[PDB]
């Protein structure tokens, strides 16, 4: 039964679910694409590429194997970093990228084989005559994508979107406005780029009303490119009231070397979110927010290849309600927040969070936790306290176009599964079990953030 | 099928030990209703009177599906409220209030239609012919309901209760000793309160002796109508060692609108506890904590509808072992306590804190956790670390009768399919099971609180 | 229906072939409480009481818990009497491990199939009685296949009757474990006497830091000829940050003289005593064991009265783990081999992510109140989920009892069997994988990871 009709489908019920949603098209609030790859519609050359080269995850699994960097992000040849990742690829047994791998072989190549040390090179001669045939566009147009949002900095020129929107086909491809940078006046950096932004959009960045108006005129800038949603990372939201003259003392301190209290930063950040929401109300943009990911906790992972490098991690103590408050009742009403988690710990305070606040919605299980479990506990539990049908959405969240069709299956295989249950266990009439399963799969996150 | 025999039962075990116990009487420790509402048994309007005029659940899973206060606590007839509550109520498919209001139209009206627009009308007009003939006390009768403890304020007179006593004739309706206002000195008219007090119970209240007084006399006021318990709501159980002359201090200051400290807060309310403790231990009450609800967190809901009108929250974010300590060594063996967990996170703290602790029991799965999915969670786990047997009890925490019969089947049920599956897989001998089942669905919480 | 049987766990066909595959599988028992005196002396027991229940705080909460007087658990009462109390309440205890753990050990030990109660304690006390005398801790090791074991100890013992087992005990290798605790917690009170014994016992002046360190260095060295391979730590909070030798000095010097310390004091003090044990072990490459989380003695009466490990013991989810591991673990990246428990599996993420991250961390079994069907299908799959199943330090009994050794090395195998088998039979992992996981998890993985 390897990956086979009934993976992960364990009711009959289930399975008429799946078959009903499993050829909807696929909408993607939010991924880690890039445009250019798609415009310049490049074929990949090797499985390595498409399936390890960008993947952190993969990185992470490869050196919790005992395998050596010169292998994952170093100075070996794509075939004998494929090599090594097979050989030891039946450790991965259990873990998601075990099943999503495979899922890109046997569902874009048709390569029904199990990977392995046996396996690695008829598998890498196979996809290597099979390669070419392949590019992002003809894979979008395969895998029914309708709309991608990627996740672009403030500063970006969007050149890229614009060629996308000109001649990319049957897809629609957003860009989505992070302006995480901006917010951390903790990070090296921030100055260069708190000036680069000036240059850009033309406004005397050393001050905090011109370096507004810049975030506000990367803003319409996005606007224009048909984007409708902000991407917010915090460890711990902390939003309180912030005064613009603090405010504005903060920012002027920060463009000369102090080392900034905490209370500093804090009311700095309280009050960056604060403006992202008006800027963000003014357009009615989608707010999301990804809570707990404690990053760069590896030092030596940090140093050596930077952030998103494989060592971050998620942290259960965190003070989520009392720090989201003020924005929350802030923007009742008046602006759509989405909420994710790192730590499904912390599921119970954003689902009874959105159960009391109309505008809010709970995001899909985030990073560690989209994985069939994660997608069981998240679902059977939030189903339970607030309403499954506004499930904010699927997001893939992937760095690699296969990812996406594989990524689809898995989430729709196991919705679907966890309403089937329920069907069976007769606490759903089937009728509205088809149509809840059609609305979370795609009416309902198109109409949200489009 | 749908509400069927089989409702939540995934093995064979499971429908032996329902049929077991699905007949036993209800013993309801802790609800909300209104004993003056029982007594006057009058009849029900409508379904919307009986189904969600008085439900937050479904005041808070309309707003959740964009149906505007109009139609929920707004001034439009009951019919339109009716009518749109179902045009909605398919997208509420997965969360227990759609199985609830289903399981009263099947088992109270015998209606066996599934809610929608299509529906709506034919619902409305069947159940309106038959709601005549119901009456609260015939339904209580009818859903064999045993005994029943409604919340009630210290200042009460009981007086309901007292006719309820008189003429009810197979129900027992005990009050119970609910103290919050008494003990939240940040509340606006705690003032008012503390004077509403010495006035029915004849103290000098501008005086901690004369509060305390009055308190007591309360408390023998509750004895003397049968009561056997007393409820407190707290966010973070913070109990230490608190002087009187402090507490006196504190109780003074607290007279004379003086923002008071959070240091003075906390004495204040560590001490009420041990005086709650302490007249608790002299009448043997079962003393019940439900720790963890943030409330009144959106302010738009409470300047408009104020309390418990769809904007509390739960919050991961608490200290509960070490702020229970102090309380909780200190009437080791000497009171029995209930403890109840708003974040189902929690169930490990006080489950172990139960597990060391004989007088300490681990209560039924609390509020946004009594759905099949939170009861199956909260009885597998609490089954493997402390004593599924020593479960306080299921409670229906429910502000309208219908409810009762169906909360009560819901949680038999699941409960018996947790058991019946231990049974499957060889845990659980089928005999033990079945007195395992019948002693937590009726004599143990009897014998717990009667 | 049929309890305790062939299927007993398993949900699955997958699961029983894996089983199958692993049931014969020597047992690898990484921490244990055991004591090796007992081993030596191979005495049989004289009850299932004494065997069962004298020495399981497990069953004396349970009992608690049931409404049995104390007179009846840790008391005066016959062992016979302790017994038939036990059995009168045992139904109660349905759906908590205990209740199978025991039967487990009835049926595969003794071959008594008979379900525990009132109706039975008698003719089970006597069947019992009779087996009894063949049935020795050696004979018990050589029958439950254990080829190895590790207990806990503390760095001043001697580690005598450890060395009569390596000589005498054949077919199982019985190793301390290094617990330095009682030397890290100078909160506590007889903190003073233990600095004192270690001096005494290693030969230095141990009212110094540099002292105490040589005596612990020592004891590490005592350990390590005696094939010690890990050392075990007991932290509710672990809070490691870096702390100066001076300011470490000054707070030891401070500890022998009654000073009630300041909280920073204690915690600086921890923090640097755990660093040492850190380098101490990246020089022997001995696997590092955290179990974080447990309150203890937060039940007063049962302190003051049985004292440590009497059943007063809680977890609590309040606690700041990440930040408080961050400079340990990035400190010893790749130079110490760490294992981590937690005892509150709402705490599981942390550490499991914290595992993804650093491939010399490892994610322990299932704890305490977490080794139970219930924890460990969840601790498994969700482990699964988010690093590998195939580098689970491997399962730990933790056990008190040697009977219990093989009862809750099937427990475990099974659930894992189950476990892996559902995720066969949902089509995520092909059989030939699951067998190579399921056998790795089992045996030659814990074996080569502590071994």
């Amino acid at each position: 039964m390897f990956l086979g009709e009934d993976y992960l489908l364990t009711n009959r019920a289930a399975v008429r679910l799946f078959n009903e949603v499993k050829d909807l098209p696929i909408v993607d609030p939010h991924n880690h694409l890039d445009a250019k790859d798609i415009v310049e519609n490049k074929p990949w050359n090797d499985i390595w590429e498409v399936e390890g080269a960008t993947d952190h995850y993969v990185w992470e699994l490869m050196r919790r194997c005992g395998v050596s960097e010169e292998y994952i992000t170093g100075s070996r040849s794509n075939k004998e970093k494929w090599l090594a990742l097979a050989k030891v690829f039946p450790r991965f047994v259990g873990n998601p990228t075990y099943e999503w791998i495979h899922l890109d072989l046997w569902r874009r190549f048709n390569i029904k084989k199990v990977i392995s040390e046996e396996t690695a090179e008829e598998i890498w001669e196979e996809t290597k005559k099979k390669l070419p045939e392949m590019t992002p566009q003809k894979l979008l147009r395969d895998m029914k994508v309708e709309i991608l949002c990627t996740t672009d900095d403030p500063v970006s020129t969007l050149e890229h979107h614009r060629k996308a929107k000109e001649a990319v086909e049957g897809v629609t491809i957003l860009p989505t406005w992070r302006p995480d940078r901006a917010m951390n006046v903790d990070k090296e950096g921030w100055r260069e780029y708190v000036e680069k932004m000036g240059e850009r959009y033309g406004e005397d960045t050393s001050t905090l009303d011109g370096f507004l108006n810049a975030l506000w005129k990367s803003h319409e800038h996005f606007k224009e490119h048909g984007c409708v949603a902000s991407d917010h990372a915090l460890l711990e939201p902390s939003v309180y009231y912030v005064d613009e003259n603090r405010a504005r003392a903060v920012h002027e301190k920060a463009f000369s070397g102090e080392k900034l209290t905490q209370d500093e930063i804090n009311d700095y950040k309280a009050f960056m979110m604060v403006q992202f929401g008006k800027m963000n109300q003014e357009t009615n943009w989608v707010t999301q927010l990804h809570i707990g990911a404690l990053r760069d906790y590896r030092d030596s992972l940090f140093k050596t290849l930077g952030p998103d490098s494989g060592g971050d991690i998620s942290t259960n103590f965190l003070r989520i309600a009392e720090g989201l408050r003020y924005f929350l009742n802030e923007f009742d009403g008046k602006l759509k927040i989405v909420l994710y988690v790192l730590d499904p710990t912390h599921l119970p305070t954003i689902s009874t969070i959105a159960r009391a606040f109309p505008n809010v919605y709970v995001g899909a299980p985030w990073w560690f936790n989209d994985s069939p479990f994660g997608m069981e506990m998240h679902l059977k539990y939030l189903a339970s306290v607030d309403l499954l049908y506004n499930l904010a959405g699927m997001v893939t969240d992937s760095r690699k176009l296969l990812s996406f069709g594989s990524r689809t299956e898995m989430f729709r295989r196991v919705l679907s599964n966890v309403v089937g249950e329920m069907v069976e266990k007769g606490q759903i009439p089937i009728k509205e079990a088809r149509e809840l399963v059609k609305h979370v799969s795609y009416d309902g996150p198109k109409a949200l953030f489009f």
